[PDB]
């Protein structure tokens, strides 16, 4: 029921870049996102406490939030574009596991995940 530490968003011994595919994901992908009237939910680690949730890290295992997200973006944590689509993906994912459909945390999910794939599918070619 209490909450798990938050992803690491530092780690100075994990190598990384800022390639043109990440500054896209900054600068259009999470930008769209992040300004949207459903993106409140995804914006900071699910607090299970606050939400009376005691089982969401019991099932959740790979927790995974925008503002995890955007603050790995701002600190130029990742080291290719692969790794931060990925993170959206488990953020979206572990929506869809913990929730059922119709509920309207998952119809929050389905609209951010629409325009992630609008934006994903012009990600300029690397650089």
């Amino acid at each position: 029921s209490m909450n798990p530490p938050p992803p690491e968003t530092s780690n100075p011994n994990k190598p990384k870049r800022q390639t043109n595919q990440l500054q896209y994901l900054l600068r259009v992908v999470l930008k769209t996102l992040w300004k949207h009237q459903f993106a409140w939910p995804f914006q900071q680690p699910v607090d299970a406490v606050k939400l009376n949730l005691p089982d969401y890290y019991k099932i959740i295992k790979t927790p995974m939030d925008m503002g995890t997200i955007k603050k790995r973006l701002e600190n130029n944590y990742y080291w290719n574009a692969q790794e931060c689509i990925q993170d959206f993906n488990t953020m979206f994912t572990n929506c869809y596991i913990y929730n059922k459909p119709g509920d309207d945390i998952v119809l929050m999910a389905e609209a951010l995940e629409k325009l992630f794939l609008q934006k994903i599918n012009e990600l300029p070619t690397e650089e």
